[PDB]
């Protein structure tokens, strides 16, 4: 028993983290097969980063400007190319630790594990959820760029995120492994604002089901409400509207606890209207929305 | 920027997780050099686990009763012995993934990373703090025993915990890697109650310093209080008394923020008396006490 924010084992990803150097800028890189993936702003100076012509800085570079280190072993860059916002540095050595992998792009509301890295050395691992405004609330300092987010389905690692920047609100933004940014952000140091965020409603309900599975039942009631009536209270509290699929995704959790999906929304509407009255749910005084229904089933199996 | 509950990279520990089978009971084991460490109640049936004579069940066992699997490779047990509550199964093969390690016993209030395992396969990693009553609030299902807790100082892994049981309150208990239990618990399925817990005061202050470092300053005030006057309000709210060392440990965090240690206790005493008034600190509506001053410095470096 027990429910904890739990990241995937990071061993398979640890073996692919390298250090990428260009000029006086150093960040992390992802070593898959014979290509090193890293943010393209490694080729920029502090001069360039306000409004760089990434295409212009790249032509004036060549292979020996990129110092790639896999631990203490120096990797020889035998080629370079740019895919959107990601630099692809082909190296002579095929990474022997390369796991079965996929390049996936996740949806807002889904979760993934972030392996924090600095100078090509993993520092820590934690879970993050892609916010509806395509940001994440992580822990990134200077030199953290190149650290990747990932999920594991079986023995395959589904890479889904690479860190690039931090927004003025203390939130973080990045791209998928093909260099395409999550959200309306650009890899330049200008005034960039994230859109208005909202609470992932289906995640709160799945988290409430995890509480019932673990013995937390004080918020439960006997009354119900309709899906079109619950969307009325959700629009008031900056919550996402609930769809029939979202109910179907919450199917197994509703069956394991014997609590209909719409029954839990009635408790959620009470929790939003009446507050929580200074009590806790799974050790939280707030409604948590960073646990997908899959995350609950994986822990409460 | 950003502060997140962050576990250590689990790759070095992943390479030592095995599966240990005895009869119809299967749990996890720690493969270090040529010894497999696992909880001794693997030799017990559901019959035996109420009040077992672990010394009696062990003599009636021998090597071929222990099926050890390192992935798909079967390990040959060439010997067995008991160290308190831990079974030491010597195997013929030296684990080639054995990292530099230490067998450490941690103090209540300190943190460590738990690598959740099932059938010798790592499932997830998360941080836990040893509660003052020698329990941890983790995520353990059936078959999770043998999973270890650990810290990493440099390239050395300081193993500090091995899971054994779950208490009636949903909390978990285990031993150090020498088989000595944390707290007044025994590896038998009887009525066992954890002692009354208290809030780690020095951890709350260090967590409040992490909030100031990350831009959260609404709880700050200009007034102060003495260490012997703050211990008066702490004893009221089931908080631990604060010592001069604890202030000295909070030294660097007090210097980085320019906020004296006793100044933060005044805000904490206000937060305990006046509540938080429906606002948040680092995304939390509760005062968090599972971050050591070291954990803050490591993330807010
Ligand atoms: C890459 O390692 C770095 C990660 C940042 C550092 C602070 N927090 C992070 O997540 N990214 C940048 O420095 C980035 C580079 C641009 C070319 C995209 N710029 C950036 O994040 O600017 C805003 C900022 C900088 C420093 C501290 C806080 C915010
Ligand atoms: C070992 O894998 C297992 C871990 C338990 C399973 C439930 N949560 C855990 O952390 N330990 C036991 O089953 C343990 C064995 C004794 C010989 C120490 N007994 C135990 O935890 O009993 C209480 C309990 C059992 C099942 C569910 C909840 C509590």
């Amino acid at each position: 028993s027990g429910f904890r924010k739990m990241a995937f084992p990071s061993g398979k990803v640890e073996g692919c983290m390298v250090q990428v150097t260009c000029g006086t800028t150093t960040l992390n890189g992802l070593w898959l097969d014979d290509v090193v993936y890293c943010p393209r702003h490694v080729i920029c100076t502090s001069e360039d980063m306000l409004n760089p012509n990434y295409e212009d800085l790249l032509i004036r570079k060549s292979n020996h400007n990129f110092l790639v280190q896999a631990g203490n072993v120096q990797l020889r860059v035998i080629g370079h190319s740019m895919q959107n916002c990601v630099l692809k540095l082909k190296v002579d050595t095929a990474n022997p630790k390369t796991p079965k992998y996929k390049f996936v792009r996740i949806q807002p509301g889904q979760t993934f594990s972030v392996l924090a890295c600095y100078n090509g050395s993993p520092s820590g691992v934690y879970q993050c959820a892609m916010r509806p405004n395509f940001t994440i609330k992580g822990s990134f300092l200077n030199g953290s760029c190149g650290s990747v987010g990932f999920n594991i389905d079986y023995d395959c690692v589904s890479f889904c995120y690479m860190h690039h920047m931090e927004l003025p609100t203390g939130v973080h933004a990045g791209t998928d492994l093909e260099g395409n940014f999550y959200g309306p952000f650009v890899d330049r140091q200008t005034a960039q604002a994230a859109g208005t965020d909202t609470t992932i409603t289906v995640n709160v309900l799945a988290w409430l089901y995890a509480a019932v599975i673990n013995g937390d039942r004080w918020f439960l009631n006997r009354f119900t409400t309709t899906l079109n009536d619950f969307n009325l209270v959700a629009m008031k509290y900056n919550y996402e509207p609930l769809t029939q699929d979202h109910v179907d995704i919450l199917g197994p959790l509703s069956a394991q606890t014997g609590i209909a999906v719409l029954d839990m929304c009635a408790s959620l509407k009470e929790l939003l209207q009446n507050g929580m009255n200074g009590r806790t749910i799974l050790g939280s005084a707030l409604l948590e929305d960073e646990f997908t229904p899959f995350d609950v089933v994986r822990q409460c199996s």
